[PDB]
């Protein structure tokens, strides 16, 4: 009966996109949260009017006061910086964000347990995998209400490269990209289907090489990096993504989705978040998927966990 | 710009449906089609206020005349008899059929080649693999501008039941079902997908067993009986499968679909319709996927074509 | 977070085509109850496959119990008879229904105290004014919980007619019928606009008569009664119509929509139900909005509501 | 059946939402293109990968060459600047643009009657009803295949407003701004309706008061400085308005939108571009509609046109 409350900690660019998206999908009301002050009402007021447009009716509001948080039933946290002082375009890594981006999530947390402890908290600041546990361990929540950006993102890429190698529409093909978001990401390339049918078939076809698929790979891992240089950190993609992760939430949809979760033994690994494959539903995460990986993978696998375990003891 | 202008030749149970979800989805203009005089006209008079409260803008007449097949973009042919004279809804039988509906074809083949012979087509009408290919003969257009209805209904059923087992979004569960639409339809274990994972993998986790899988796929292959003893023949899911394989030929989405389509060699058949992957885009069928099915699989479809293949010299 | 649970107390013509809405628009979990064996479970069988062309995740089930009702968020009754026995096409009149389906509303309503007193209820059995009425009387239920279908219904035909004449959007024209659903029903000139402009503009321009205007209206006090004798009782419109409301109690639209609601005060009358403006969002019905009628109208406003009482004393 | 090819001219904060939300609808094939070299290719890349999340199939690719006019269908004029030089948030003035942004115009002309002169052009670069006539004066493009935002954007905010105060679904607020896009718009109360009754009946119900409403007009006026002093120029709704004009050609809907186009008698003017309800179908412009004004309502006209007038000498 009652809209969902959404409150988007954080208001740059990928805030920007999900309150637009938001409003179109009529998915909840909206309070655009952020620190600096007055950028947040305006992008709220402009917002706000597209209801008529989209035949919705969903309230934006900006904020910048943690007292918002109240009641919130979703939380999405993109809070911090994009880029490192001092760096190039060239040298733009992820890893470099540990610097402007740690003290945040310390901050946050102790406001969801206290103003929204029932929420359910989606995170994306950089590095992601490491910052999603940081909030979990600050705001309390449980583990099955938390989850880090990264698959939906990554996998949409791979996925729509193939489809226009292949010209097929890019939701008829699937693909799993787990363990961490960045640069060491881990490319499935046995878990990858066009139409249900094994990409294998495709290549002995010879409707797609192994070295375009390799190539497709490189830009798959190097997205991020190739936007950066022409524009800036990516955001539109982001946002359709963690949208996707909060309708399924609050539709109560059961979508099967990559997200950074909690592992208690799966793979192998134990007190820390990485990337697999997980269901959405209205409980939270309903069900973690652990993939059997065989050897090589799961080598794959544990060496993205690593630079992920790296970092955290960076603090 | 122009609105698509969409035929139903045949409005009984499924063109009812059919009519109100193009409205739905303002697919586009539709003229409802029958022999029994006045019911069509009642139908389209119905369905046209719900413009209205779709915010659609698609015209919906009725029609007692081929003459409304001039220019048709999309002609749908479900013009025939659900079951047969003097017969049990326990004996209940597609194959039934050839009595019932083969004269029919050669008349709307015939209107078609006249009024409309640049139309994608889609047959419906049982038994369907056999009666394609008969409209395709009388009608005269090209083989990538027809095919029959199958594959499409026949896997939403299995992908449906399995996503019950295992609470997953049903869309996220991949199957294919090949060879001909009827008792002898084709499930193939090995290509199912749930997340883009391989089933298997679900039933070594003890998911779902090889037992309930078996039972689930009794269960699909007589749906249709199961529901011709509960009510009548199927007809709600007959018109949204339908209708997902016009509107990717309307919007061009170039989905990879399972259609009955002229085989010119794939899987050692020729002359002949028969079920399989295929990708429906603007020109039509674009490509035809041959599956690179094992020996046991390929067993299974040479059965069902030759019940499609027996039923044709019944003439 | 949960999904709504809508209950269709009744699953025939307009059951059928509700239950097909609601998956696609994913808007709840459906129960197709029923009293005739059988029927309905096959109906929802058949209405669940689609939720893969829907990507929706919405069960539907059958039900002969009225154990069924328990829990319901929405309940809506179209249990009763469409005509009348021994009665000819050109007879027909919603009217002679009293005798079909006034028990009905007694056995219903009981149910509905019992197992869901929380529920909205929307009351579609003719002769709705009276009926909903009743309903109200034997459930129990507030009267800002319980409306009766009508004029969404009968403002999408005169909305549709003028749109066809004029050339535009159908969702661009404005229109109010009121009082009463029925051969009385008040179609009120001066309440109509194109684009929110006046009518009277595009009669002082020549882009449509008053006398075309006339013969429209005659058309839209006739329409059940014209698809009665081209093929059956309407229920597509009447589908999309009783959804239509659903949905903006579900989501909390907040739209302006004419139903059947219990009059206070409002026109002069009270203790009986009349179709008029109001508002339905989460909480129901927000509030009932007032016609300022001028003497003309509310002559036949009267003459409405009388219909409705009179009817009511035949018990 | 081919999708729609749409070339945004200019790829700033407005380009950017438009693509989005082109490729959320499935509209057509975008071409983000602009004079500053990379960063299109960069916002393409990004909004491409949404096609996933969204089961759209819309190739979105950046452009720095003029070229990619050619069999343009849909071609929209961003091209500009928001801001003028030397000047702060407080003066800023829709008239200050003339500056920088009326040789512009002279430009892209040439181009589209080179490239695309069967294209339905959209403008909306500052000061539109200035510009809007000088793009149609160098493209030579029909005058019923260009026009110029406006009156859906203004609206919007009076309309969304008016809901706010009132409670209900924005949707259902209709209003009138007509005229010119700028400073002297033109409200028109009398022409304001809430659930298609007249806004009066709701002040006579103390719902709303006459102060409250000349309070919102004046927040309507300045709407655009409000939120230029809080973070920059409107995007957001600018381009839901733009893509529901598009769309509205796009899909042949024949909505009644007010957007700035060519008088020819209308209001008594001519040789001028004006806002006023129009009707957007798969023709382009199908009908402009004159509301007849009363003499009040004429003398705010003619004050907006004789703005737009004296900009004109201005070149
Ligand atoms: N997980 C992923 O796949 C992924 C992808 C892209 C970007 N990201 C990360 O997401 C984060 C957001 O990116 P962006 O494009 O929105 O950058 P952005 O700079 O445009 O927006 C971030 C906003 O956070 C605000 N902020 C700072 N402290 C805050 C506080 N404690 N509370 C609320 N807001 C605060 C800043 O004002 C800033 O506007 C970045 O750190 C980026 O690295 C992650
Ligand atoms: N392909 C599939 O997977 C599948 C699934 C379900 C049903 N079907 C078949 O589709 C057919 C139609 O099903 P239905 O439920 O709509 O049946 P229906 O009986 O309700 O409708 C059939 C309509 O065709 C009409 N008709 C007869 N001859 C005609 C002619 N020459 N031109 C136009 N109309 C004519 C009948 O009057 C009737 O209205 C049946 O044969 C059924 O077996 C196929
Ligand atoms: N409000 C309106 O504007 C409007 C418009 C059209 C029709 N109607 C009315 O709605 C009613 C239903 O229309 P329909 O076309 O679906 O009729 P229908 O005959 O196809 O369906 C009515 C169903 O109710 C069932 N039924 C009988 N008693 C029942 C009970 N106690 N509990 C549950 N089900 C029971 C019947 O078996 C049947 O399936 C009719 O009275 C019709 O006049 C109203
Ligand atoms: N009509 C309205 O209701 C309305 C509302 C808002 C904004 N606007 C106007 O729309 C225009 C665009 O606003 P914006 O927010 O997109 O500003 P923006 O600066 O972010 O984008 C404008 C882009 O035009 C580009 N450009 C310059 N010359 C070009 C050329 N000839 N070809 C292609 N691109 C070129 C610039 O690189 C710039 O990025 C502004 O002039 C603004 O005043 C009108």
């Amino acid at each position: 009966a009652p809209k969902a409350k959404i409150v988007l900690v954080g208001s740059g660019m990928i805030g920007g996109v999900m309150a637009t998206l938001i409003v179109q999908k009529n998915l909840g009301d909206v309070v655009m949260f952020d620190i600096v002050k007055n950028m947040p009402h305006g992008k709220a007021l402009d917002t706000s009017h597209t209801n008529v447009m989209a035949y919705s009716n969903c309230k934006v509001s900006g904020s910048n006061t943690y007292d918002d948080l109240k009641d919130a039933d979703v939380v999405i946290v993109t809070a911090g910086f994009t880029k490192a002082p001092g760096k190039s375009d060239k040298e733009w890594n992820r890893d470099d964000l540990l610097p402007l981006n740690n003290k945040i999530m310390i901050e946050i947390g102790g406001h969801i347990k206290n103003n929204c402890p029932n929420a359910f908290i989606i995170v994306v600041t950089n590095p992601v995998d490491v910052m999603v546990q940081l909030l979990h361990q600050h705001s309390g929540v449980p583990k099955n209400k938390i989850v880090g950006l990264g698959g939906v993102l990554d996998t949409s890429r791979l996925k729509y490269y193939i489809s226009q190698k292949l010209n097929v529409c890019p939701r008829d093909v699937n693909a799993h990209i787990v363990g961490a978001h960045g640069n060491k990401m881990v490319l499935l390339k046995r878990y990858i289907t066009v139409g249900g049918i094994p990409l294998q078939e495709f290549i002995n076809n010879k409707k797609i090489t192994d070295q375009e698929l390799d190539a497709i790979f490189d830009r798959t891992i190097n997205t991020a990096l190739e936007i950066v240089n022409l524009h800036a950190s990516p955001y539109v993609a982001p946002a359709a993504a963690i949208i996707e992760m909060a309708e399924s939430y609050i539709r109560d949809l059961r979508k099967v989705l990559i997200c950074s979760t909690l592992l208690e033994g799966q793979y192998g690994h134990k007190d820390i978040f990485a990337g697999t494959p997980l269901v959405i539903g209205g409980n939270g995460v309903e069900q973690v998927i652990e993939l059997q990986l065989n050897a090589d993978e799961k080598k794959k696998f544990d060496e993205a966990v690593a630079e992920t375990s790296r970092m955290k003891a960076l603090i």
